[PDB]
C-alpha cells in the first residue's frame, strides 16, 4: 500500500481520485488507510491519486510490501 508524507499540502485533490474510499482528510496532513489502499490494482494500470498530487508526497509504504495478488484480493474484499 501508499501512505502520504508531511509534505501533504492538504489541497484534497486526490480524495476523488480514491476508488476505494481509502484516503481520509486530515490536517495538517490527509490520511491513507493502509486497510483499503490496493495501490488501484483490480481498478487502473497506476495509483491515481499521484495522478493529481502536486506535493509529490504519496510514496510506497515500506510497512506493507503487498503483492499485486494479495492487492487484487483486498481490492475485491472492498467491492465484489
Ligand atoms: S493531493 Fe497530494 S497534497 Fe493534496 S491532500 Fe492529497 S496527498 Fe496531500
Ligand atoms: S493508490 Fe489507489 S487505492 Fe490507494 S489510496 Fe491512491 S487512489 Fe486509493
Amino acid at each position: 500500500a501508499l501512505y502520504i508524507n508531511d509534505d501533504c499540502t492538504a489541497c484534497d485533490a486526490c480524495v476523488e481520485e480514491c476508488p476505494n474510499e481509502a484516503i481520509t482528510p486530515g490536517d495538517p496532513i490527509y490520511v491513507i488507510d493502509p486497510t483499503k489502499c490496493s495501490e488501484c490494482v483490480g481498478a487502473f494500470d497506476e495509483p491515481q491519486c499521484r495522478l493529481v498530487c502536486p506535493a509529490d508526497c504519496i510514496p510506497d509504504n515500506p510497512d506493507y510490501r503487498e503483492t499485486r495478488e494479495e492487492l487484487q484480493e483486498k481490492y475485491d474484499r472492498l467491492h465484489g
